[PDB]
């Protein structure tokens, strides 16, 4: 009799998300074995006939051959997310009908997955909505794809203004934050707290100009995006992920810039001690430490804000204690509130959370800001009274490699002089310490100060600016 174990080494089950995933993601590694084993080449792997005898010959391996797979599962932990959908699952409920739900926790200095939320309840409906559903990501984009790959071009610093003026997409829509057509110049602070969308447009528009490699960074996190040209592509057009792809995504930014890849297997042995699969680490420096860093108290702000998410009141409420751990997050609603995330990190640990309908029809308006924050609240407490030391109470720090520079809260960059139609401006204000990622730091001011804005744009701005010298 083959046997699928927690972390520990204690039974799952002999050869029910727990079981079909594990089983499912066992039987790929035993294929690959398999076929290894028995010399066929990748050539003759490309044959259906052969793939399908290979996939029925490894399920048939584990039914009847005593294998011992060892899963990245925590039994105590994976059981309380399981009672917290079940007790707790109904407060997602919004009067849209019933709302499915899928979370994965992660381990972010291993990739390993802890326990997951496969949906409300599998008996009555299977669908697995933490590993194999696939979904808009939304605004949650914006940290990984848009100001995360800035700051490391070392494009911006924590305090760099970008503009949220009124702007059109290539085919002449406007650029909208629900029914705003947008605003002034902003901080990255303000743009990420409220999740302003054309400051990430612009910061995506920065990146293609600069001819950025996007690709390169997003392919080593595991993410698969077939064209990098969209414009919307920082709030999610484009692009579709698991809750697992997704939590790797933000593991990587929680575990300073070094991706892990996700796993749900750590090892498959046959009963005398052979190695059938063994996972094997491979760390990549996705981020710079800096970059990562600055980006961790970026998204400190997020939530500490409460501008998308009642996150932290939800938890301060539950358990003060595990409230004042050094929470980071991010949430994403989709355009016609078809999917909510919200995406959480403690230094030790990320938890990543989806929200949305089968059949993709729109949930309320509130659905992610107050529900979905709720949930996950309740979540992240079980997780913490089942495992009282697994969230941690490390912070997350500045490395010291990163680049503080003193600049005008105005412009986001150096103080200095400027030339504004003729006249040169000696631009002076009040000051802020910003944060880089690279060697330098802030330039000085330049007229094009923000990223993105028209001519008309800057007119206004600098209009402003001068006015108050
Ligand atoms: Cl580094
Ligand atoms: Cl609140």
């Amino acid at each position: 009799i083959s046997e699928i174990t927690y972390s520990d080494g204690t039974v799952i089950a002999s050869i029910d998300y727990l079981y079909f995933t594990t089983l499912a993601e066992a039987q790929e590694r035993m294929y690959d074995y398999l076929a290894q084993r028995d010399n066929v080449s990748a050539k003759e792997l490309k044959n259906e006939a052969t793939q399908k005898f290979y996939r029925d010959l490894a399920a048939k391996e584990i039914e009847n051959g005593g294998y011992k797979i060892t899963t990245t599962i925590d039994q105590k932990i994976h059981s309380a997310m399981q009672s917290a959908v079940a007790d707790y699952g109904y407060l997602l409920d919004d009067g849209t009908g019933r709302v499915e739900v899928g979370n994965v926790l992660m381990d972010n200095q291993t990739g390993a997955i802890l326990g997951f939320v496969g949906g409300r309840n599998y008996q009555e409906n299977q669908n697995n909505h933490a590993f194999d559903t696939k979904r808009s990501p939304a605004s949650t984009t914006k940290p990984l794809l848009a100001y995360g790959i800035a700051i490391d071009q070392g494009l911006m610093g924590s305090e760099t203004i970008l503009s949220n003026y009124p702007t059109n997409f290539a085919n002449g829509n406007p650029i909208m934050y629900a029914n705003s057509k947008g605003t002034g110049m902003m901080t990255l602070g303000e743009a990420l707290n409220y999740s302003w969308n054309i400051p990430a447009y612009w910061t995506y528009r920065m990146l293609r100009e600069n001819g950025v490699d996007v690709k390169g960074y997003m392919e080593k996190m595991g993410y698969e995006i077939p064209e990098y040209g969209i414009e919307s592509l920082p709030m999610g057009g484009g692009i579709e992920v698991t809750v697992a792809q997704h939590t790797n995504g933000y593991q990587t930014l929680a575990n300073n810039g070094v991706y892990h890849q996700k796993h749900v297997i750590s090892k498959i042995e046959a009963a005398d001690g052979r190695v059938v699969y063994e996972y094997q680490d491979k760390p990549v420096q996705v981020y710079s430490k800096a970059t990562a860093t600055i980006m961790q108290g970026l998204l400190r702000e997020v939530l500490s804000s409460r501008v998308t998410t009642t996150f932290k009141s939800n938890l301060t409420s539950l358990n003060p204690t595990l409230a004042n751990a050094d929470w980071i997050g991010k949430t994403g609603t989709t355009n016609q509130d078809e999917n909510m995330w919200l995406m959480l990190s403690t230094p030790r640990l990320t938890l990543g959370g989806w929200i949305g309908h089968d059949d993709n029809h729109s949930l309320s308006q509130q659905a992610g800001y107050s529900n979905n924050s709720n949930y996950m609240a309740h979540l992240v407490n079980a997780i913490q009274q089942a495992s009282p030391s697994i969230w941690g109470n490390e912070r997350f720090a500045l490395d010291p490699s990163v680049v503080k520079s003193e600049v005008l809260k105005s412009t986001g960059q150096k103080p200095g002089k400027v030339s504004v139609e003729g006249k040169e401006v000696e631009v002076t204000g009040s000051t802020v310490t910003s944060y880089w990622a690279n060697k330098s730091g802030a330039p000085a001011t330049s007229y094009r100060f923000a990223i993105g804005g028209s001519d008309a744009d800057y007119q206004n701005a600098w209009s402003s600016i001068v006015g108050s010298l």
